[PDB]
């Protein structure tokens, strides 16, 4: 029993450790299967992607082609359908038609062996005619052999009548394959479309308040639902909503201590009002919350709750359970910290004495918000929760749940990042805060778009409550306007954190990252009505933004992008396919200055010619241009950050 | 149960084709087992490989460290032994004692939580302590403990007595490991040294004959074995040594007509005299190779003979088994072809009408061979025979004689290259001849010493009767000089073909790679006796160059190799270190011209600091040398091609 094949097909990808983990895709989503392919000797090889449903059913004939020159690495696309767990195998084969044409195409005017060479490629001609069903296929074939026997022709008509665009088309449906060798199959997890693509919008519920009552419930929050929709959303993520604790409760500012009238942070959850199972009151009751859900689904809008799994000191489990805590020699339980940052006002999980108690708690909580029709689950520092805990929770969760989205909160080093993603986190954080130059986004969206892609689907927050960039805190609305078009247009999943579209920028102090004020611990009462009425919100950009991405399939996926050079350090350039959809983006990421610059289109990845010229419409603006291989482009700060253009028919 | 463990051990290497074939060593070989590991949380990790021989012992404590900040790879060198099958795996652990050590250093000095922190190292040794069997080792943590809890002690006194040499001695032979995960087993094929290492010399035994006999015999031919050994050769390849076919036999330099008393290819193999189980007649009978054999094996010479799986058309297989070949339709089997290459003379094997009676026959002669003391086999175009060919003859051959090593002609593209010897090709051919810059040798070197080094071993054979590199037509006696110190010094294994030293160097024509007058068409004569006494051999200084391997642990081995920059393009700088014996070679690759150059050491690569000396004694020279940081070099092409130092202690 050898381990390669009569034709090798090896290092099939994409792959997850080693086969043990399924990799990923959605419903509709196309991605590159790959493999290296080569014989023994001479003759040419053929591959082929067999795609197989859960049921085991084959998708369609789907050839494969060498990636470049000389390097045996070929591929093809693939598209899964339904969701579940599929599988895939590489086939290979050798190519006698293909190594046939080659040798007649020489030895027939050399005169070698014409006799022969007609010959053979009669018996090869009926061999490949024997699989071919349908009278008329089947005769096209058949015919071509007799003409290759006719000896009362020349050897030069004798042989063209075998390379017709007519026979070309019988055999490219149905080619001849000797020796077919198959990889072992691979496992592939389809997941529902919202997995991929989908834009997020994160709002405290608490600070949609009223001027009588500025602690906003459930009921109030609600109104604010109707915004959120109309920019264009699609999912609502929601800081905890359950009780805050009180003990070593956070003041304003990230202080350690409280004042009486302090609301703390939704993240130190629990007290005896309740815990990871309860509403805080002043929120209102469980009653409201459906309530919420409710009108968030007539607006189609999907509720992301946080799932944190620690505790504030004054929440049930600490008496309850002790043994879910690392208590010191005198008792205490050390505050949580992720260093540098300190978190005095919670204690943090330990997972050793009983990790079936957290288990079967864990999963309760989640079932439980679930049957209120939570769906997606955003993970709050899943990194500093064992691994192997996360994935034996979510293979529980959608064991019972495949639709169940769980966003990982993993701001942390890659190995950890990477892992989390391939135990079965569906989305993923990222590094995107920290791209901003041209050569970081084109580096880490290179890398993002390309084998990461078949573990790891990226969730791009242009902000979250703990990340306001420097970039941002520098180029007030003109650089808000830049990474909401990088954000949307880069990855088919993006957000942002209410206080974005106000171009809200004021750090707590130079070299910061957090806000001055953090709404995490304090109430942030907007005037969303005023902003609007003043022009002073991004919202109308952001809607548009949301509105192409609708509008434009190539924007919905992830992995078909490229990057175009352009002769400005501060203008890049990229366009995305999907099937005839063509996006091609154009930004300055200059948030101070005007930019012009030569963008030169690699006109073949747009499936164009070098000569040929792109009728595109920038669809921020409604404005048509002509654009061929170079196109000037003037990018005025305030007035434009982008050009966002379709390629027209 | 979970993929990922409780503590993550991840990605460990080497692996080859997932883990379904063996890395490779020999024994006294050492190499890196890496992997990923990391830990939820901000607590110390460790790790350690346990490698496991044939019957499963594990080898000594071998902890990892990370190999670089922040990238959570770890790594650990391990030392293979006797031949066989062996295994390993990573351990992965929690690592308290270093976790509290770290943070006690940091808290007793600033008079922070003392007792507490002191009492948690106290019942930490105490934990270590249980699983401690001798009772002075147990005694001895127990004295920490006391001094730990020692309230009547200073606070300093009480830590300092838990980091004593007395402490740590115990700890190194029981180590407290929380959480132990451990990988699943990966393969590792363990072979005797001279699959890495050894010094190779073809020759055609036809050529060492007589003025009476032209022809030589095994008994001439022997007559070559004392020179070979003498200087500094372990092995001896000969071309195939059984009867030619007259059939199509190729004439003098590559033409197609053989005229009179023309000897054909030698591997052009079969008549009715026989076929691969025989000898040729004009060489002797099978007990003349017998003489032969025992004659060499006196003078500590292996001998690797030629298997090339083909058949002139006067081969006995030709009609009694023609199902090993492909037909046209009028019976007629095409000659071997390897574009742009013509084989006239010879059949290739067809391998898809009777696998298994070719796989039969082929380790049938395999064995014939071996039961006459060849115990290595030069195996020509491996790669127009099928890869799992060669997989499963390979197998049937080691699985009785682990012994044999196989040693792959294969000069084609990468993948077929890494694939042969990822099946079993115990040695590889190489890209060498056509790596001639600093640029090129560095690159391949790198590539070769690093990933390729799990799988594949290189035998650089400086020229084959079928290259002749332009930098030897060229570059004349120097330039043979230069490649002879560059094979040697970069490759465990290394060969040159007869005439190499010489400094034989006129092509077919210009732009060729072959020889003129080649010797796989004709004998060639050679007065070896005069040619030393004029001089015009580089006998002396391969002899030197196999002393000096000989001498040298570094040069017997592959993966340790470190290039050192230097300030011309035409010299190139490189170290290689095995235990403590470290050699140092710099090469001025410009074989007409005088090089003067700055060698900028990498002394931490040396294992020194950067103000140390270093002594060295040029062993081409016997000079010494006091080198330090930076040394200026002069190389004098013809009289001083390299530096070839050992580093003195
Ligand atoms: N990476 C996330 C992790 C945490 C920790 O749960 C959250 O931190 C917030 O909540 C803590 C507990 O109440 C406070 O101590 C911190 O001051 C406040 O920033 C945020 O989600 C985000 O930083
Ligand atoms: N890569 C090796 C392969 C072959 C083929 O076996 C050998 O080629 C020699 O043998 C042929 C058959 O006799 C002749 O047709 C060629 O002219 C002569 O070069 C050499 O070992 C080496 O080229």
């Amino acid at each position: 029993p050898t381990v390669v094949g009569r034709i090798p097909v090896l290092d099939v990808r994409p792959v997850v450790q080693r086969g043990r983990r399924p990799a990923k895709a959605v419903t509709g989503e196309s991605f590159e299967v790959s493999a290296t392919v080569f014989r023994e000797g001479h003759d040419a090889v053929g591959a082929n992607v067999v795609l197989r449903d859960p049921r085991g059913r084959p998708g369609p004939w789907t050839p494969m082609r060498e990636l470049a020159p000389g390097t045996d690495r070929w591929g093809a696309t693939v598209t899964a359908g339904e969701t579940g767990t599929w599988s895939y195998t590489v086939e290979a084969w050798g190519d006698p038609v293909t190594t046939w044409r080659h040798h007649a195409r020489i030895k027939i005017p050399a005169g070698l062996d014409t006799d022969l060479v007609l010959e053979e490629g009669a018996r090869l001609y009926e061999r490949a005619a024997a699989d071919v069903p349908g009278r008329e296929d089947r005769r096209e074939l058949l015919a071509a052999v007799d003409a290759l026997r006719d000896e009362s022709r020349p050897a030069a008509s004798r042989l063209a009548a075998a390379l017709t665009p007519q026979v070309d088309a019988v055999l490219a449906r149905h080619p001849l394959r000797d020796l077919v060798t198959s990889s072992d199959p691979l496992p592939l997890l389809v997941e529902r479309e919202r997995a991929l693509y989908g834009a997020w919008y994160e709002f405290f519920p608490r600070s949609e308040g009223t001027p009588h009552t500025p602690h906003g419930t459930f009921r109030t929050a609600a109104r604010r639902l109707p915004a959120i929709a109309a920019m264009g959303f699609d999912v609502v993520y929601l800081p905890p909503i359950h009780p805050i604790g009180t003990t070593h409760r956070k003041g304003r500012n990230n202080t350690l201590s409280a004042t009486g009238d302090d609301v703390g942070s939704p993240w130190a959850i629990g007290s005896p009002e309740g815990g990871h199972d309860s509403i805080h009151p002043a929120l209102g009751t469980l009653d409201d919350f459906d309530h919420f859900v409710t009108e968030a689904g007539k607006l189609g809008l999907e509720i992301a709750l946080d799932f944190a799994l620690q505790c504030s000191p004054d929440h049930p489990w600490v008496h309850k359970h002790p043994e879910w805590f690392h208590h010191r020699p005198d008792g205490t339980i050390a505050h949580a910290e992720n260093p540098p940052k300190k978190y005095q006002d919670i204690y943090p999980i330990a997972f050793d004495a009983d990790p079936d108690g957290l288990a079967t708690e864990t999963v309760r909580i989640l079932r439980h918000w679930m049957d209120h029709g939570v769906r997606i689950f955003r993970v709050d520092n899943p990194h500093t929760k064992p691994v192997a805990f996360w994935e034996r929770v979510i293979a529980d969760i959608n064991g019972t749940d495949p639709d169940v989205i769980f966003l990982a909160e993993a701001f942390t080093r890659p190995a950890m990042m990477a892992t989390l993603a391939q135990i079965g986190f569906q989305q993923s954080y990222t590094y995107f805060t920290w791209r901003n130059t041209k050569q970081e986004l084109t580096e880490y969206l290179t890398e993002l778009s390309g084998e990461a892609a078949s573990y790891m689907r990226p969730n791009f927050f242009a902000n979250t409550p703990d990340i306001l960039h420097a970039y941002l805190q520098h180029g007030g609305r003109p650089a808000f306007e830049v990474r909401a078009v990088l954000a949307a247009t880069l990855s088919p999943t993006w957000g942002i954190y209410s206080g974005y579209e106000l171009c809200e920028n004021t750090p707590l102090r130079e070299g910061s990252e957090e806000y001055l004020d953090s709404e995490k611990y304090q109430l942030k009462p907007r005037d969303w009505t005023r902003a609007a009425r003043e022009g002073t919100t991004i919202a109308p950009l952001v809607t548009r933004l949301n509105t192409i991405r609708r509008e434009n399939p190539a924007l919905r996926q992830l992995r078909d992008l490229h990057f175009h050079p352009t002769d400005k350090e501060e203008v890049i350039a990229y366009s995305k396919r999907q099937g005839s959809n063509t996006v091609l983006v154009v930004v300055n990421l200059d948030p101070r200055h005007t930019q012009e610059a030569t963008v030169s289109l690699d006109m073949p990845q747009l499936g164009l010619d070098w000569h040929e010229s792109v009728p595109v419409r920038d669809e921020l603006t409604g404005e048509t241009y002509h654009w061929g291989r170079a196109n000037y482009v003037r990018l005025e700060p305030g007035r434009t950050p982008a050009h966002v253009c379709t390629v027209l028919r």
